[PDB]
């Protein structure tokens, strides 16, 4: 399917603005420093309702947490409280805010969104597991990929699917670019595809080799970070590079279940059975390091405000807090 003339207007003018402002301040003011990052530890830790943790969002210090168990917690960092269980009744496999709802993806092939533990609207719009799911940084398109080759998006201002596009391959995870014309999903056969936003056209294929685990774009916006199944690194990969040669750097990380790359660009958290890293790009100095070495196995990790707190949630349910002592 195609999206419309005002949905492509509104994809092009989300492009310009969101260009201008990462470019006009890439650093806010008060921002988490090197020594902030590498000062990071456990301050916070409870456990959820939920148990098989599967997939972790954060907006605003609340974070969603759903789970395998078919179930779904909303949890407040600065309370440090869990507000509110949503029964899914069927495994939930990938989680996301949409403003002040939250959405889900299912082992069912269900697209699901939720506004204060209420249904507000529902998609049945895979066959078989919904695999990821990313929210266009203009608020008004969701995406959705499946192990049935296909990605979906969806026009949550009209409640509608609005388009369908198909890959070779099983896709495994998705990504949005930060300025949102470009949208990549990772395949089960090792790759990652990237398509222009309105027309749902592949532009290009970048190689890994393993079942792509995990993806996140740099707020640089010409690079990204991917990692493989059963691997033990990230891959910085150049968009303005192609084929093999767009892998640009190898980053020693362990196994990575979870990415998050902050809003600068600077620090990218990894989370797996192994533990919790942090690496850091000095773009002053054009080098990579890792500040943050932790042990506690996690499934989900993203930055909280300024990156001065890292949310990171176990398989088992447990949320923890990484953050300014004291």
């Amino acid at each position: 399917e195609s999206l419309s003339e005002g949905l492509v207007e509104h994809v092009n003018e989300v492009q310009q603005q969101l260009m201008k402002t990462r470019k006009k301040r890439p650093i806010p003011q008060g921002w988490a420093t090197a020594d902030d990052v590498a000062a990071l530890q456990q301050v916070a830790y409870t456990d959820l309702n939920v148990t098989q943790a599967s997939s972790l969002d954060l907006e605003n210090e609340c974070a969603a947490v759903g789970g395998l168990d078919g179930k779904l917690d909303i949890y407040s960092v600065v309370a440090n409280k869990v507000e509110r269980t949503l029964d899914i009744g069927e495994p939930v496999t990938a989680t996301e805010w949409t403003g002040t709802k939250v959405v889900i993806g299912t082992a069912k092939g269900w697209v699901k969104v939720y506004d204060a533990g209420r249904e507000s609207a529902t998609f049945q719009t895979h066959a078989g597991p919904v695999t990821g799911l990313a929210v266009h940084p203009g608020g008004r398109i969701l995406a959705s990929v499946g192990v049935d080759k296909s990605f979906v998006f969806y026009d949550l201002e009209t409640g509608e699917r609005v388009a369908r596009g198909y890959a070779d391959a099983a896709l495994t995870t998705c990504a949005f670019h930060p300025d949102g014309n470009l949208f990549a999903a990772g395949t089960q056969t090792g790759h990652i595809l990237v398509f222009h936003t309105t027309t749902l056209e592949q532009a290009e294929s970048f190689p890994l080799g393993t079942p792509i685990q995990a993806l996140a774009f740099s707020e640089n916006g010409f690079w990204f970070a991917a990692t493989g199944k059963g691997t033990s690194s990230v891959t910085i990969f150049d968009l303005r590079k192609s084929g093999a040669a767009a892998a640009v750097k190898e980053l020693q990380t362990g196994e990575v279940l979870s990415i998050s790359w902050d809003y600068t660009g600077q620090y990218l958290a990894t989370g797996g059975g192994t533990g919790v890293t942090v690496q850091m790009y000095t773009k002053a100095t054009k080098s990579w390091s890792e500040p943050v070495r932790l042990g506690m196995p996690v499934v989900g990790v993203k930055w909280g405000g300024e990156a001065k707190r890292l949310v990171v949630v176990s398989r088992e349910g447990v949320v923890s807090v990484l953050g300014k002592k004291e």
